[PDB]
């Protein structure tokens, strides 16, 4: 019996791909490129850096993170294009069903809470701006526990926050490896693959997999 | 005064490229693309599982990577094909120069020693195979740490076996991740960066970058 739902923010309730365009705006042509691997660097960083124990919080990881991949591409990224680029992440769109659906689960009386890697302003801002605010009981950021997912104390900030047991706390998440690390904490787990890949080779196995929170919301 | 040296493996004394052969002669045409996913999803599987304290060795981490790659090329990778793949790592050929600067290094009388994620095993039958096994003093792997790198205690384990302090102790790797980890530990770091690419964001800077281990040698 699930009382609770935690959702991960960057790329399940909001879409990054947003960024595609304003990257594309000052790199015409380039904008997928420089978006693809600030992506990948972005998630790497946050990897390595709680591995090393030299945490610094999303923000900081993501301007480093364009930074790497503009000298990476040889593009000249100046001062007020990088602090543009980093601000789009602020802007995210939802996806499509994503606030429908956000109001049906919360009008079926669940607890909805974010846990995110994103800083405390980073995640108030996004869902601030889309206007999602009020549907969250919970915005949850890594930033107080100094380390990034999937480290079990980031989901354990989940299951203190919502004061419930993990056992009655469903994890959304689009991510495999978000998704893994959840279900190795004890978490009943959702993944949401839209875009038909597979899950990661780490043990792990989702309880559910659906194409979209759509499915979720018909979930209860 | 450095009196020992610790080495990364694979990719840095040993050519991976070498398993896009074997790659291609199994699944004609797409070799590449196999051996390019399968080095990711190794490097992110023994990465993944060290956050989630899920250890399995090298050996059972490529095995893990190949099955989701060609799972993920729409492949059919049969058991034998799997095994035969896999067995590629154990013959990989070391870069040109790599053999007679093993050779030139032990002859000033330098400790060298082998730090790497593979299995006790791989790491022997390996250097075993290239006939460089007398030219090193320690052959070490992650796997009585039961963690793989970038974690410390991965590092602590080539101090420890050496008998030197990390200040006496050369760390010699092609990855910038991992020069970054044991820049972090306190390895004075050399990074040998071949196909040019650029150090990681993540805060640090090895102390000398060079193009193959010629300049290593000339480095004493």
């Amino acid at each position: 019996y699930i009382k609770g739902i935690a959702f991960d923010l960057y790329g399940t309730l909001f879409d990054v791909h947003s960024v595609v365009g304003r990257c594309d705006e000052a790199f015409p042509g380039r904008g997928r490129e420089i978006s693809a691997l600030w992506r990948q660097k972005q998630l790497e960083y946050t990897w390595l850096r709680s591995l090393m124990n030299r945490y610094v919080n999303f923000q900081q990881a993501t301007e480093d993170a364009l930074r790497f991949t503009c000298r990476h591409l040889g593009l000249d990224l100046d001062a007020r294009t990088r602090s543009t680029l980093c601000d789009a992440y602020l802007r995210l769109a939802p996806f499509s069903e994503v606030p429908d659906s956000l109001r049906e689960l919360k009008r079926r009386g669940l607890k909805l809470a974010i846990l995110s890697n994103g800083s405390p302003q980073s995640i108030d801002a996004v869902v601030s701006h889309a206007g999602l605010r009020d549907g969250f009981d919970h915005l949850l950021s890594v930033d107080p526990v100094q380390v990034y997912k999937p480290d079990n104390r980031v989901y354990e900030l989940a299951e203190q926050a919502l004061g419930l047991d993990r056992s009655a706390i469903l994890f959304v998440a689009s991510n495999a490896w978000d998704a893994t690390g959840a279900r190795y904490f004890g978490f009943p787990t959702c993944w949401i693959n839209r875009t038909g890949n597979v899950f990661e080779e780490m043990g792990q196995t989702p309880d559910w997999e659906v194409t979209s929170l759509r499915a979720v919301v018909e979930l209860f």
